[PDB]
């Protein structure tokens, strides 16, 4: 019933648990699995700042992209090791606002399911939905499996 | 991968779409399907009030329960229409706070999936995640498919 399953991943343990359920559903349906990691742009952060960040807090401009890439590749590799055929899994890295970017990606690529962690890099003992999960679950055009 | 799927229903169009996806997954897995409609009982509706509700709005608990029962029974009927074996689908009606009652029921009954509408009786064109959906997705012990 699901032909193209999207798993947004952020390098968190919550996202890995989401990926694992995505893999289970992939095996049940034979769907394509699309993995996406969104990274924040330098501009989007400092655009909404009153004063500039000190140059002591500087990072390479492509360092966030490289990190997102490693995360997406970890996820792809894990998915294939867990039994998803390599030709069914595709990994992507996109710059931008996570919730916005995830929902746009899901619509553009005609994904019929998004599988997302309940919590992410800011996870805790709380049973509150992470901000990205909350926004994606609300705004996605397709069903959203919160894991 | 899902042996016991729960669909909380509230009589909304959003809940109907949730049921339809729950049935789809039931047919794929041969899972048991547990349908639950929660009614807010009289003490709960009157719990945090600065003034009593007027007579015409004071609907007694037996009538609130009867409405929930009708909804749950219709959902079971509709599930069977769409392919689910009668013996695999059970309807439940419970009094209490919906979010908390749904989460507790999933845990007690050992459900491994909850399928819930993104929106409910207050649903509209907007992309706001429903309050019950938000709370269930955050607090459920198992994955929550928000449709
Ligand atoms: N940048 C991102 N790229 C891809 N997926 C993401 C990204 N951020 C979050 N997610 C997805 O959303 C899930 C929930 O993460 P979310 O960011 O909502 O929670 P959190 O970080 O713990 O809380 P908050 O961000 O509100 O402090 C993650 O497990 C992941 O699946
Ligand atoms: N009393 C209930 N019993 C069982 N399931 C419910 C109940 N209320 C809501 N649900 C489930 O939650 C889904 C989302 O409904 P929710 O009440 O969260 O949104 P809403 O009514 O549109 O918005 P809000 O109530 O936040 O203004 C419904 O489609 C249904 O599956
Ligand atoms: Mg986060
Ligand atoms: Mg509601």
């Amino acid at each position: 019933m699901f032909n193209r399953i999207m798993v947004p991943v952020d390098g968190s343990k919550g996202a890995v648990k989401a990926l694992e359920k995505g893999v289970g559903l992939q095996q049940l349906t034979g769907a394509e699995l699309y993995i996406l990691c969104v990274f924040k742009h330098h501009s989007l952060l400092e655009a909404s700042l009153s004063m500039a960040r000190p140059e002591q807090l500087d990072i390479p401009d492509d360092a966030l992209k490289d990190y997102a890439t490693e995360i997406a590749v970890q996820a792809k590799t894990r998915a294939t090791e867990l039994g998803v055929p390599a030709d069914k899994v595709r990994a992507f890295v996109k710059g931008g606002r996570p919730s916005r970017t995830i929902v746009r990606f899901a619509r553009k690529r005609e994904c019929d399911l998004v599988v997302i962690g309940a919590q992410g890099t800011n996870g805790d003992k709380s049973l509150l939905l992470g901000s990205v999960a909350q926004r994606v679950a609300g705004s996605a055009h397709c069903p959203v499996l919160v894991v």
